């Protein structure tokens, strides 16, 4: 009594001996649900789904949906999460489209809370945090360790790198640097994210560094080639963490967050 | 003898006896039918679809997983009467959308049109009428008895006050708060919402004449940069640009029709 | 009864396809309709109706005539990382109409292990409470608010259609926050507060006269309001100046000195 009886289960399924799956699920055709994972009633999985181990999955929640993009035309196209993820009620968690790489993916141990949504071809790391009503638009790219504030929309094609914060009812029309707090509508940069720094317990010399790093990068008159070499010549030596928003502005493309 | 000549109505959908239903339409596990629904043909409901009752479905149309849809509103001034839901055809209704009846201080009516696309968590409130062609994405939520024409584009986690007409053409940004109408070809953004002149960019691409585009451009300039009253701005378009530029008779139409004045 | 021209396509009061836990106490009269779900420890109380597809998820109370509609989420665990499993409840009260999608969760034992919703309150498609909210009565949520954990809201507050509420904000009683507001601080009774993040905008006066107000209380609150944001004045003196000055002809004056007094995160300005 593990799948409940009245879970609707494609004869193509593939899922694992201990997974739960609550009464009214609908489970889609080349679907695979990994060990320890849990869905509770009332889920859906569409189709087309990869879904790891120890995942937890709430009620209402529509996973692995084909996309929105009008320019889908039947392609057969995947979503794959992770490990130790939670989805809570309501999210919508859609396919990718050939025009990209077929691809929607999800990585481990993601909070996405009540009417969390992932658009067509996002790529999102591990331990991320999205809070209710967030809305992640197609193939943007998330790192790791970000926290995205409530009723947050993120535009088309943006990356998000890690340990980046985005405040509460965000418009996110650039790219967000790691470590970098973004807020408003639509969104600048506030600073560092020194609080989540600390929170994990990062040394002074560090967050010292890497407060320079966004001072010529948000505040010194500096293009983004003059930002990096003065990083790389007085700051990455003694912190190598500053690599990350190097890596950032390089991987830019539409430009960042100001 | 009696074959039948044709596993499309899952047999747990909950299907009220006076419910029409086509004989092509596809209806998904746990679907509930209320009373006084028809859905035409070569619709297709996915699993645990509400339509809550009084609603008419037109041909074509794909409704998502969650999405209720033709249930009574939430006009606290409403008391049960029997108002109806209108949806015509090949229109995307996705997940978690919410779609209302109409209420007996209008007309008894929401009605949506053809090919529109509703995405994730669209809400559109008793006595809406909604046209043609249009774009609504997630998270836009639409108050009650506002109209809104052809080839809209609502942008996400947007909002649109009630009684707001929204005319066709018109583009209204993410993240936007719409507290009065905004005219044909308009694009309307932000909280609260003003107008950022006419969406030229869309127009070139769909192959607008550039004779057709520099008059709509003038209109604008008459209506939102020359000073000049609603009025004043509709009797010069129609002097000067209407008879090269029948199209600006969509912006006259605005003007003339706005009950809650223009976003400006 | 009719063999010739019949249907014959076919009610109880709870569909059969309910799945109801054995602990679950609920009153003879309660609707609930197909597929929905009732956990462990749940009541539910006279005059209730669900619709179809509503999941009430456990250690919940639930009063008397109130109404929750398809895909609801009704008491369920909530979403604070802290959280690990302990015993938290729901309290929602009567006559309260829930809508689709809404998602009303329970407590944490770092606060004081229970959400709590009153009384005749409207919470429209996707309205959120967090865990540990605590929501009075007549309140009206508009379509998409999220209120985040810990929030205080007292009654007769309406709050705009997508609208967010950060944690921990004191909401009080005959406020009115706009459309696409997020509230970072606490509101004082009566304003109305907007924008993102929202900011003060005066009286709520169009609500007071709606509820049959008189101009001699309406004058007093305004007088009042000016005392606290545009007199240039401290928080103690404005308190003071309204103890002396308004709160004898105005008694209703009290719930603007409470929002003054109980503020732990300084109102909005």
């Amino acid at each position: 009594d593990l799948i409940h009886s009245t879970a609707i289960i494609d004869p193509s399924a593939v899922i694992a001996s201990d997974v739960q799956i609550g009464p009214y699920c609908i489970i889609g055709p080349q679907v695979t649900i990994g060990a320890g994972t849990k869905l509770h009633s009332h889920v859906v999985v569409g189709g087309f789904t990869r879904i790891g181990q120890n995942n937890e999955i709430f009620q209402f929640a529509s996973v692995g949906e084909v996309c929105q993009d009008l320019k889908y035309k039947g392609e057969e196209t995947w979503l794959e999460i992770g490990n130790n993820n939670l989805i809570r009620e309501h999210c919508s968690l859609h396919r990718g489209t050939v025009q990209d790489n077929a691809l929607t993916k999800i990585g481990s141990h993601n909070l996405l809370m009540v009417n969390t949504h992932i658009a067509h071809d996002c790529i999102v790391g591990d331990h991320n945090i999205f809070a209710n009503n967030v809305g992640v638009a197609g193939h943007v790219h998330i790192g790791d360790h970000v926290i995205v504030g409530g009723n947050s929309g993120i535009h088309q094609f943006c990356k998000i790198d890690s340990y980046s914060m985005i405040g509460g009812a965000s418009l996110i029309l650039k790219d967000v640097p790691a470590y970098v707090m973004a807020s408003g509508n639509p969104a600048h940069a506030f600073g560092i994210n020194i609080e989540g720094m600390r929170r994990k317990g990062w040394s002074k010399n560090t967050i010292q560094g890497l407060r320079e790093a966004y001072k010529l990068i948000f505040k010194s008159g500096l293009t983004s080639v003059q930002a990096i070499d003065q990083i790389k010549s007085e700051i990455l030596p003694s912190v190598p963490e500053a690599q990350l928003l190097i890596d950032s502005l390089e991987q830019s493309e539409r430009g960042i967050v100001r």
